[PDB]
Formats: structure tokens, C-alpha cells, sequence
């Protein structure tokens, strides 16, 4: 299983090549942060708990949690498709960088870990990459 994720910050797409740059003017009423999640290799029609976390990337490189959202979502045909996670309006700081992490965990046991053909473990897929610019936004200075 894989999650391939792109952030939208006040309407600005992140990409692997360029963080989502939020204009100073757009930062004044906060920053609307939405994540888009393309998943593959999940179990078709199974329910997952998707947890997204918005992390402040501090000048020293460490991370601080700003917001966390959970949503009940369902894997589509052949266990691939698209989900969304809306952080809503976040009061982010001018000049600062933020990154979105995602974690998908099946509601049901979908994996046999003890060779008894009884499914006993949830499927877990994570994208927790502070160096992924597609999941990163920066609030521009004036
Ligand atoms: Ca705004
Ligand atoms: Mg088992």
C-alpha cells in the first residue's frame, strides 16, 4: 500500500519540485489547508481511518503539531482511488514552513501475521515525510 499526497494551501498546489507558496495577503485571514490523497494497494471496499497531521517545520529542523484531523473513508475499485482531508482555516505564521503527514489504518483486520489464515492485524500505510515538497507550504513574507 502507498499514499501519494499533494497539499493545497489557500488554493496553491504543492509539488515535488516546489512547496505551496501562500501570499502574505492570503495569510491575513488564515490559510485554508486541504490535502489530496491518491492511494494504491489497499483492499477494495474496505473502510480506513485516515489521520492527517499539519506540522510546523521549525528553523532548527524539528516538528511541532499544529492540527490533526481524522476521517472515515472507503477504498474504491481494486483498492486505488482518491481521498481528501480538510484542515480548514489554520492561523499559520508569516515566514514559516508547514508539512502535512498522512496515516491510513484499516478498520478491519486485513493481514494474517501468524500463518493461521485468520486475519489478525490492520493494514497501515503512512506518508510522514517532512522533506516532501508536494506536502509542504510556506507563508510568504510581505
Ligand atoms: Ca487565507
Ligand atoms: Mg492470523
Amino acid at each position: 500500500g502507498t499514499l501519494r499526497c499533494t497539499v493545497i494551501a489557500d488554493g496553491v498546489n504543492g509539488s515535488s519540485e516546489k512547496e505551496a507558496l501562500v501570499s502574505f495577503e492570503n495569510s491575513k485571514d488564515g490559510v485554508d489547508v486541504k490535502d489530496t490523497i491518491n492511494y494504491e494497494g489497499l483492499v477494495a471496499n474496505q473502510n480506513y481511518t485516515l489521520t492527517g497531521t499539519l506540522m510546523h517545520v521549525k528553523a532548527d529542523g524539528s516538528l511541532e503539531e499544529i492540527a490533526t484531523k481524522t476521517t472515515n473513508v472507503t477504498a474504491g475499485e481494486n483498492g486505488n482511488g482518491t481521498w481528501g482531508l480538510d484542515f480548514g482555516n489554520q492561523k499559520l505564521q508569516v515566514g514559516e514552513k508547514y508539512v502535512v503527514f498522512e496515516n491510513a489504518e484499516s478498520v478491519e483486520n486485513l493481514i494474517d501475521t501468524d500463518k493461521d489464515y485468520n486475519l489478525d492485524t490492520k493494514q497501515v500505510v503512512k506518508h510522514e515525510d517532512k522533506n516532501d515538497k508536494a506536502q509542504t507550504l510556506v507563508v510568504e513574507k510581505p
